[PDB]
Parts: C-alpha cells; sequence; structure tokens
C-alpha cells in the first residue's frame, strides 16, 4: 500500500500541473 | 478557467482524504 | 507517528475541499 | 471571497510543515 | 528516501506558504 | 502576481512527483 501512496501522489501532481497551466492561462489575459 | 480550477481542487481533496485512510492503515499495524 | 501524519492529511484533505466550494462559487460569477 | 481561500492555503502550509518535521523524526530511525 | 521525503515536504510548505500570502494580496486590492 | 502564483503551483507539482518516486522506491522493497 505504499504502492498506493505512491500512486496516489503521482495523481496530485498531475492535478497541480494542470492548475499551474490555467492560472498562467488566465494571468495571460 | 475558475470552473476548471474547481474541479481540480476537488480532485486534489478527493486523493488527500485516501491518503490519509491509507497512512491511517499503516499506522493502524 | 504515523497516526500524526495520518490525522494532517485528513486535515489537508478538509482544506482542499473548501478551496473548490469557494473558486467554484467564483466561477458562478 | 479570495481572503477565504487566503486563510486556507495559510492553514495547508501549517499542516505540511508538521508532516515534514514527522518523517525527519521518523528518517532519523 | 525517507530523508528525502523529508525535504520535499519542508519544499511544499514552503511554496504553500508564499501561496497564502499571494492571494492575500489579490483579495487585498 | 497571478503570474507568480502559477509558477508556485508548478514547482509544488514538481516537487510532488518527487514524492511519487521516492514512495513507491521505498515500496520497491
Amino acid at each position: 500500500e505504499l504502492k498506493a501512496i505512491a500512486q496516489e501522489f503521482k495523481a496530485i501532481a498531475k492535478e497541480f500541473k494542470a492548475i499551474a497551466f490555467e492560472f498562467k492561462a488566465i494571468a495571460q489575459k
């Protein structure tokens, strides 16, 4: 279940990377 | 994009909720 | 010692849930 | 409405600071 | 690796602390 | 300073991606 912990942080990172793109897109206005 | 920011943070909260339960199970033997 | 970590991630999830709710009411114009 | 978001990220930082402190005392064997 | 986990969470707490101040400045005009 | 918010989430994502590698590395034991 550390494998399971690791997979869950992998998804967190993917979600924060999209949030970064999103805010910058807003900031490009 | 604000609408997209919201669903991403909702998905993050979910992942952190699942992580907590996990660690609670490693701590509980 | 992992218990304290478990509780702290539980509190983090509580906070991201509220952030999501806030950006949604913001995106609601 | 951004104030509530500001306070919530402030509480999140407080929690990750404690998590870091905990894994360090764990890594201290 | 536990030692590396700790410094990463310390770096995360720092980033979230800076985000909070930022949002506090957008909210404060 | 939304550009600045975005850059800070970019770094958060980078830190959580390393944490994922780290835990899995531990789990591979």
